[PDB]
């Protein structure tokens, strides 16, 4: 598990939203 392959989502939609 990585949060640098999820923050990378966790900053994606996290951007979008």
């Amino acid at each position: 598990e990585m949060r640098i392959s999820r923050i990378i989502l966790x900053f994606l939609f996290l951007r979008k939203k």
